[PDB]
C-alpha cells in the first residue's frame, strides 16, 4: 500500500494566487507550500507552509521584475526549500513567468525537488501580449529554464484567456479558468492514487508517462447522453488554454470512469479519439473505473507527454 505524497508549491505572486484559490476548494490529501520574496503577499497566503526567500537580498520586498534576484533568493534559501519539499513523491511547481520571483526562483525550486527524486511537474503561465515584448522575452527564458529543471512542463499562455472571455467577463473569473488547469491535474492524480480501478493504474504508471518527458497535457472531459465517450474524450484533449496540443504525443496515460453502463465499445471510441492524435508508437496506459454512484455521466482523463 503505497500512498504517494503530493505537494503543490506556488512560487512568486501568480503562483501563490493560484494556490490560494485552489485552497479555497479545500483539497484534502495535498500539501500546499507558498514561496515568495514578497513578505506582504506571503502573509496573506492560505498555505500551511510559507517560505520567505531572499529576505537579506530584497529586505522583504519582491524581486522588482528582476529574475536574477528571484534566482539568488531561492539559492540563499535552498535549505529551507529542501526542508519543505522533504518526503514528496510528486511536486507541482506553479508560477507566472515574466516577473522576478517566479521567473528566477521557480526553476531553482523545481531543480531541488527533482534532485530529491520527486516527480516534478511545472505548471506556469506566459504573460499577456499586452504586458509587452520585454516581459514576454523574460518569461520565455524562464520557460526554458523550467524545461531544463522539471520532468514535465505545462505552459498556459495568458493570451489564451482572451479566447474564452467576452468583453465583460471579470478578470478574476478568467483567472479561475487558468487555475483549473492546475487544480484538475492535481485532483486527477490524487484520484488515481486513492481509487482502485477495475483496470488499475497507479503512481508508477504516472512516473513512466511523466518522468523526464518534456511538454505535457493534463485534461479532463465530462459528458452524458448519446456519444458521451467521444464527447468526453474530445473535451479532455481540447482545452483552449494550452500551448502544447496533443498532436504528436509519445506517451498517454488515459482513464475512463463511468457507472455500470460503461460499455466496452465506448472505451474503444474514447481511446481511438486520443490515439488519432498521438504518435503511432505512443506508449498508452489505459485504465477504467466503474463508479456505481454515477448514472449517465462518463469522465475521461488524459495525461499526454513527449513532443
Ligand atoms: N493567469 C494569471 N496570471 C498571473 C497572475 N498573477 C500574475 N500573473 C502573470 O504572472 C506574471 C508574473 O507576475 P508575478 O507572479 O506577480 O511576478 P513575481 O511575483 O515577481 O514572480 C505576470 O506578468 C502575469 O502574466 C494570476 O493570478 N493569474
Ligand atoms: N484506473 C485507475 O486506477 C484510476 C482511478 F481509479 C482514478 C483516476 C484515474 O485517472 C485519473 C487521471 C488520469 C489521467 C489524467 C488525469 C488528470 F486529470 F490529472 F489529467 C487524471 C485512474 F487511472
Ligand atoms: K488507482
Amino acid at each position: 500500500g503505497h500512498m504517494a505524497t503530493l505537494k503543490v508549491i506556488g512560487v512568486g505572486g501568480g503562483g501563490n494566487n493560484a494556490v490560494n484559490r485552489m485552497i479555497d476548494h479545500g483539497m484534502n490529501n495535498v500539501e500546499f507550500i507558498a514561496i515568495n520574496t514578497d513578505g506582504q503577499a506571503l502573509n496573506l497566503s492560505k498555505a500551511e507552509s510559507k517560505i520567505q526567500i531572499g529576505e537579506k537580498l530584497t529586505r522583504g520586498l519582491g524581486a522588482g521584475a528582476n529574475p536574477e534576484i528571484g534566482k539568488k533568493a531561492a539559492e540563499e534559501s535552498r535549505e529551507q526549500i529542501e526542508d519543505a519539499i522533504q518526503g514528496a513523491d510528486m511536486v507541482f511547481v506553479t508560477s507566472g513567468m515574466g516577473g522576478g520571483t517566479g521567473t528566477g526562483a521557480a526553476p531553482v525550486v523545481a531543480k531541488i525537488a527533482k534532485e530529491m527524486g520527486a516527480l516534478t511537474v511545472g505548471v506556469v503561465t506566459r504573460p499577456f501580449s499586452f504586458e509587452g515584448r520585454k516581459r514576454q522575452t523574460q518569461a520565455a527564458a524562464g520557460v526554458e529554464a523550467m524545461k531544463a529543471a522539471v520532468d514535465t512542463l505545462i505552459v498556459i499562455p495568458n493570451d489564451r484567456l482572451l479566447d474564452i472571455v467576452d468583453k465583460s467577463t471579470p478578470m478574476m473569473e478568467a483567472f479561475k479558468e487558468a487555475d483549473n488547469v492546475l487544480r484538475q491535474g492535481v485532483q486527477g492524480i490524487s484520484d488515481l492514487i486513492a481509487v482502485s480501478g477495475e483496470v488499475n493504474l497507479d503512481f508508477a504508471d504516472v512516473k513512466t508517462i511523466m518522468s523526464n518527458q518534456g511538454s505535457a497535457l493534463m485534461g479532463i472531459g465530462v459528458s452524458s447522453g448519446e456519444n458521451r465517450a467521444v464527447e468526453a474524450a474530445k473535451k479532455a484533449i481540447s482545452s483552449p488554454l494550452l500551448e502544447t496540443s496533443i498532436v504528436g504525443a509519445q506517451g498517454v496515460l488515459m482513464n475512463i470512469t463511468g457507472g455500470e453502463s460503461l460499455s466496452l465499445f465506448e472505451a474503444q471510441e474514447a481511446a481511438d479519439i486520443v490515439q488519432d492524435a498521438a504518435d503511432e508508437d505512443v506508449n498508452m496506459i489505459f485504465g477504467t473505473v466503474i463508479n456505481p454512484e454515477l448514472q449517465d455521466e462518463i469522465v475521461v482523463t488524459v495525461i499526454a507527454t513527449g513532443f
